[PDB]
């Protein structure tokens, strides 16, 4: 498309991730407000979810079930909170430092960028302790994707990189983005395409699968965007935080 819509969240300050599930609804960290607020589709007003104690908030991530996953980055842990429930759950990380993005995959594992340790961390549901994915030499890493197959994507962002792991591999792969100056969010769709924002170029850049083709969406206006999401139709949110408002396009 070469349409973007801005969507009717409000009084947003420096977000920072978006993510949508399956019914399309659409949750921002309103990083600058220390709240996390969410916008069914079609909706016409905002709902601020009932997180407790908040601080500068960065990762956002939604299950198939609706629960809603988020990094509270200034308390370094990162907490759940399941639909229709008004009581979080903290999540047993440890030893977290500033950490940024967060994903679930289909078993509900959730995948956290220890952005201050240099570190990918992972949980599994139902387990009390966290595991460190094999990634070496990483620079202030901050999103996090994961596949169906369960390979991890990170943004190496100190790094101006983005690398993958498979699951249970000790070998981590640079994919070939070009241009990058310095990567924020990621995400990756069911066709294998990942998606990446571009701080330094205010751009959204996706990587074909296989062909290897980079091409930048058709956004405009964007300001050091952050976050990025695709939801099951191809559409993709970004974060556009230098400009507090989230965009969305579709393919």
């Amino acid at each position: 498309s070469n349409t973007q819509t801005v969507l009717p969240f409000t009084g947003l300050n420096t977000p920072s991730g978006v993510a949508v599930d399956s019914a399309g609804t659409v949750y921002v960290t309103d990083h600058g407000n220390n709240r996390v607020v969410k916008l069914a589709a079609g909706s016409n007003t905002q709902t601020v979810l009932p997180f407790t104690g908040l601080n500068t908030p960065h990762g956002v991530a939604v299950d198939s079930a609706g629960t809603v996953y988020v990094t509270d980055h200034g308390n370094n842990r990162v907490v759940k909170l399941a639909a229709g429930s008004n009581t979080q759950t903290v999540l047993p990380f440890t030893g977290l430092n500033t950490p940024s993005g967060v994903a679930v995959d289909s078993a509900g594992t959730v995948y956290v960028t220890d952005h201050g340790n240099n570190r990918v961390v992972k949980l599994a549901a139902g387990s009390n302790t966290q595991t460190v994915l094999p990634f070496t030499g990483l620079n202030t890493p901050h999103g996090v994707a994961v596949d169906s197959a369960g390979t991890v994507y990170v943004t190496d962002h100190g790094n101006n990189r983005v690398v993958k792991l498979a699951a249970g591999s000790n070998t981590q792969t640079v994919l070939p983005f070009t241009g990058l100056n310095t990567p924020s969010g990621v995400a990756v769709d069911s066709a294998g395409t990942v998606y990446v924002t571009d701080h330094g170029n205010n751009r959204v850049v996706k990587l074909a699968a296989g062909s290897n083709t980079q091409t930048v969406l058709p956004f405009t206006g964007l300001n050091t965007p952050h976050g990025v999401a695709v939801d099951s139709a191809g559409t993709v949110y970004v974060t556009d935080h230098g400009n507090n408002r989230v965009v969305k396009l579709a393919a």
